[PDB]
């Protein structure tokens, strides 16, 4: 088989569709997700032409081996795609109507600067190279663009699904390549992150600050040290969930600064201690003071500074 | 290979039967389950009607490639079944009966919002898409639908698998499809979940209510403190055999609600302390009488409250 | 290929083997093991019967694909069976030998109530399912039943294996089915437990009860308060290796007892101190002096009566 | 099919390219990772020259099983490469073009020496085996070797992808053998290891040296003790996302220098408390304030000497 | 195809060799290890012979289908090996030459007694069962084993590959197997085990030592219980990195015994508070100075004879 010749010198036009039929399996870390989905193509072969009067038929239904199919790939897979044909119907004037179900592994770049409140628009490359006797154009039919109702991405809002009309025509290797982009626009679902996580290290913070209500050295140790400890837990349990980025994400920038913070009021509960054996306890008492509304008070403002640089 | 030809101008009727041989690995975080099963499939196809006095045999064995059968499909897969034909035999009017077993990784819903004392209905979609010459229907054959008696999902009691004998017939990308609802209903076994982590963690609770019983401030912070964290640990245990909701769940509100306790108990044995310290030890035993009472009360009715909003 | 046919109106008896070669991978929290073996088939086919001194051979090799052969699986599977045929045989009578090396993942339930000193029978299921021409039933050549010496289940002991010679015939579907049950008898080397867990276990138990030799509030929480969140630790860490499981396990219940023990000594440890603040130390003294006999008498006879149950 | 027949007696050129479309999952511990890729190749074929003027075509396309294709292989490969031949092309002097788009998993030795600063040199090998008509030969063609823009290693940085155009040729088992190295150079994106990793060490280090500040004893063995504590889960960390080395990394050096400091500093705060108890306090003075300049400064110098012995 | 026909009545003699190209994935808590090699095999099939001048070839080339190969299985395998046919060569004299690439997960036991200053002994068995027609026995081409310089097993050294040359022939279902033992010696690379556990154990086990020098129960409790807890996190690592064993380890010996230094501490600690409390110093001292003499000598002599044991 060979490809539609061309009646004067254009370029074939494979019109495509992507029908998503199930969303699994989004990978922070990996930065992939799993896609089931239809595919479909539609394309015209004029040698496959006929008279619905001479044949007694409206439509023709072929094997994939009995015609010439485009090589359609996608760009962005671990591995090639488990695909299924399920149908290919052929038109009087030689419309060529393909249908697969398929299954892809995607790579996918993530963008966690906003994390645990972040969006995403994860994209699923078509493509086509072009052959010696013919250049191959892709094309979408937003007809045959969309998404099962009952699409859903475990932890994860499904916005939009949309295809960018026009493809990304380029040369790769001496040959045109012709890529479309299909766009799964996402949002992620922080409710959890808020009890699991964000208050639990709250609750810890502000319990290494009653230690500002405390003359007792052993104590005010045990209590700055032990949050410490259990803060240590939760940036070790966020960043498992997250893969190494060189950039700061919103929870790492809190969970960050969440330490400075630790480390002054150690500082604070030191130099307490420190005047109150050299006998200088008015002066420790100052201190500890002004450090139950300057703790609070410059953690509320750097969030504020924080959550403005990042929103 | 076509389709069977209609002797007036119905669909074409394919009567299916799922018996379940094997049910595993129904993974909470990941929402699936796998399955090893019978499909058994049933048509009409006159093109294979035969006189068993010419032919010799009663009923003719053939082999998938040698004769059309429909391409059925499951909708919540995350690949393709792993199917093996075990039959496909053929009477002298022409009825097919097919039988595969397959193996298959099943996509389905999961609501948590009463664990770990949660029920679930696990579904199993059959689907099949019309074809040009003729429409396709699937219909449940009763006496065809069961399981194993040896059917064990660890972790789970197996109450009932049925389908819903009606198909749902629907357009998708301009030609008919039908789709079958094969349900399967489970129920958590919370045993384990009481000697592992409530009881625990309940212990862990009152053992930081002895605080209420001492003066000592440096022995409550520890008390108090070492409790939380070991709080904070099976909070973490109970997040990773769960996935993230956008909803609370009945352990996941217990969880939370159990810091209010540790930081509401920090509070008192801080201001029993602060109080000790003031020369105003009366009244920090008036607070830490009441709080004897009132912590184990409130924790009571709190519990009743919120298992009244979850069951 | 059809059946061969019966002389009489017996049903086709299939001769069985399993031979072990490897047996790996016995995954307690899955309930599954992986095996690697020959599976051996024998029965006659007339039809293929020869002359042996006409033909010149004594023996016909046949490639699978030329004769008839039962379809042969196994019931307790995950994925069917990844076979190679190694040879088949035929004898001048037309007694056909079947011999092919499989692998396959195993679904076997396991039994934790003793765990780690329990005991388990592992099962692989052989199955056959009748065709129309005539009935297949299953035997056991008890010949071609065995394991290779070499055969280990890294942290088991493999007794035995043997087969249940009687097949279990019953319908299923409205055709006969025909079940052999092959046994694998193991047991668990327990060893590495004691000097891992349980040993560890009773140390910082009974370092928790040092503290019925102090006076030392402050000391004995911290005793008390760090052992048991050990303990956790060692909990947790024996959850993990086990599945979730509706009854109690052996270490399970001694682990969840030892919480009891650890609550208690908390009580008696806040008691002391309680009567020591009241000036009351002589009653205090008596409590204590009492703890340090009842606290190991108590738990030496709660784990006779635990080990009573179990064993 | 046999290979080309040589004109003289030269060795068969096959040219070579690798364009990376997708690298992903570097995985450290396993020192792996994974390509998707296209992999292009030419040689000459007389027997498939023709005439471009009477044939009319300019190229003629074959199937992979027309011709002879020479068996390339991966020598550092886990397993075969999946591959989908893209196109073959032929000339009409018999230059024949050969294009396959391949994932494989790739397995490259990665020097942790520098880690997290570390660079490495990432190879895939290409080879061929010649046969016993002829010998093969490899060659790289610039033309055909390169990288997509949107390749992104997670965690990495991209520097080049080029080919040692010189093959490695030798004699393997009685035949030659044709090497070809193509080198991908990555850099480490260090940035999250210093919030993550190296600052919260430095906090936990730094509280540590408070103890030189507290005459506490009780105090002092809390800072010290907790401290090192929280700097083995930090070791425990660093080591779970790093194989096993036969040299120390950097990181690896810091770690186990950060234990001499605690090590000392728990000899420094039992030496305070002892000549304190022996009423020698002046002394004790003398030890503590040395230790308060002491620990900072060899602890400065110490990782200068680090950082030059590794950079 | 049918097995090469005896000139006499010898046994058919197949000449093996292996040559590994690459080694990866020893996994302890498997006993695995992944290999890719070249299985060479040879053997003379006289039905094969030519002329070389009549045929104008000196060497004649074949695909698998075309002639009869034997059957040639690994015995130690998970699954059948993923082997490519890399050349088959045939001679005039019909002496055929075959070359295949492989890739397999091979189990192979592995003696942990050592641990983590074990060498091991690989195994990979190659295997060839016997026909009606003849018996097929295996041989070592020693010109044929060996190993591709770069083969390098992350954390390991590869000390020698070689072959037991006698083959080990026995019944096995009534035909004779014909067994070659392929053997790899390995050596572990203990370094990393130094920095990363050994040390930081044996520093926790000295801080607790540090209580000998302290009169203070409460900073002794501390001391002890903390780094005992430190203790089980190193106990808990070394345990996930090993399969579980029928017998003591040498790591797992002296972490065993390091237990019992921690619970005779802690008695220690416990007499030296009572006796403190009972107004007899004079003797708590005794114990106390004679406890830092014995403690690190009784520590040196248990591992002396520790290591005298196990080496
Ligand atoms: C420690 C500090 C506590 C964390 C503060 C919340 C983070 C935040 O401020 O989150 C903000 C996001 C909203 O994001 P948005 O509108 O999608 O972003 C796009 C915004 N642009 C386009 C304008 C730039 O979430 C929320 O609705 C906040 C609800 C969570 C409350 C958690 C309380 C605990
Ligand atoms: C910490 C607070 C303790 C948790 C309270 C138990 C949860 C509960 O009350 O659970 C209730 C479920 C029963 O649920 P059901 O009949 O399946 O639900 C459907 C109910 N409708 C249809 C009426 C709405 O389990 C039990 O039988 C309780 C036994 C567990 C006791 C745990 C002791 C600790
Ligand atoms: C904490 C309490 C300590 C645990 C007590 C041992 C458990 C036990 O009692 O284990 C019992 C099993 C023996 O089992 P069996 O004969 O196979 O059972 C079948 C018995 N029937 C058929 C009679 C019912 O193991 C042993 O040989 C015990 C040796 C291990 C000692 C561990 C010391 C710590
Ligand atoms: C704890 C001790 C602090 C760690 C010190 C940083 C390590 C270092 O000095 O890292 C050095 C590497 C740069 O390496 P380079 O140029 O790639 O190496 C090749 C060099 N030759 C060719 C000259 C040999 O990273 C940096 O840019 C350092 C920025 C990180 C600062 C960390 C703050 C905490
Ligand atoms: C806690 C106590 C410290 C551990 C003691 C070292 C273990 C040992 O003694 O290791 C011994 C092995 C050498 O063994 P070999 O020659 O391979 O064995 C075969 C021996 N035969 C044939 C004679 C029986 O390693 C070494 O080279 C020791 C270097 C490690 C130093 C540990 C620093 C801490
Ligand atoms: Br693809
Ligand atoms: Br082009
Ligand atoms: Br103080
Ligand atoms: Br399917
Ligand atoms: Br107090
Ligand atoms: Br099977
Ligand atoms: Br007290
Ligand atoms: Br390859
Ligand atoms: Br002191
Ligand atoms: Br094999
Ligand atoms: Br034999
Ligand atoms: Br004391
Ligand atoms: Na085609
Ligand atoms: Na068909
Ligand atoms: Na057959
Ligand atoms: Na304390
Ligand atoms: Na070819
Ligand atoms: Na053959």
């Amino acid at each position: 088989v060979s490809p539609p010749p061309p009646i004067a010198d254009e370029p074939l036009t494979v019109n495509t569709g992507i029908y998503l039929i199930e969303c699994y399996s989004l990978d922070d870390k990996a930065e992939t997700f799993k896609v089931n989905a239809f595919l479909s193509l539609s394309w015209k072969d004029r040698r496959l032409a006929f008279d619905p009067v001479r044949s007694g038929v409206r439509v023709k239904t072929y094997e994939p081996e009995a015609i010439w199919i485009p090589e359609i790939r996608f760009v962005n897979v671990e591995n090639a795609r488990d695909a299924d044909v399920v149908d290919i119907s052929v038109s009087p004037d030689g419309t060529v109507q393909y249908l697969e179900r398929f299954s892809a592994r995607v790579l996918s770049p993530l963008d966690f600067r906003r994390y645990p409140f972040d969006s995403q628009t994860l994209h699923i490359y078509l493509i086509v190279r072009s052959v010696d006797t013919r250049n191959i154009v892709l094309a979408v039919d937003l007809e045959k663009v969309g998404k099962n109702d009952d699409v859903f991405l475990t932890g994860w809002d499904i916005e939009s699904f949309t295809a960018v009309v026009k493809p990304a025509n380029f040369a790769l290797e001496d040959r045109l390549e012709s890529k479309l982009d299909y766009q799964l626009r996402i949002s992620r679902q922080y409710f959890s992150y808020i009890p699991n996580i964000i208050l639990p290290m709250l609750f810890i913070l502000f319990i290494s600050w009653t230690a500002f209500w405390s003359t007792s050295y052993e104590a005010n140790v045990t209590l700055v040290v032990s949050t410490l400890i259990a803060h240590i837990f939760f940036n070790i349990l966020v960043e498992t969930n997250l893969p190494k980025t060189p950039y700061m994400t919103y929870t790492g920038a809190i969970i960050f600064m969440i330490y400075l913070f630790y480390f002054v009021a150690v500082i604070e509960v030191t130099v307490q201690h420190y005047l109150k054996v050299e006998s200088q306890p008015a002066r420790a008492a100052s201190i500890t003071r002004a450090s139950r509304i300057a703790f609070p008070v410059v953690f509320l403002l750097a969030n504020i500074i924080l959550a403005f640089l990042f929103f």
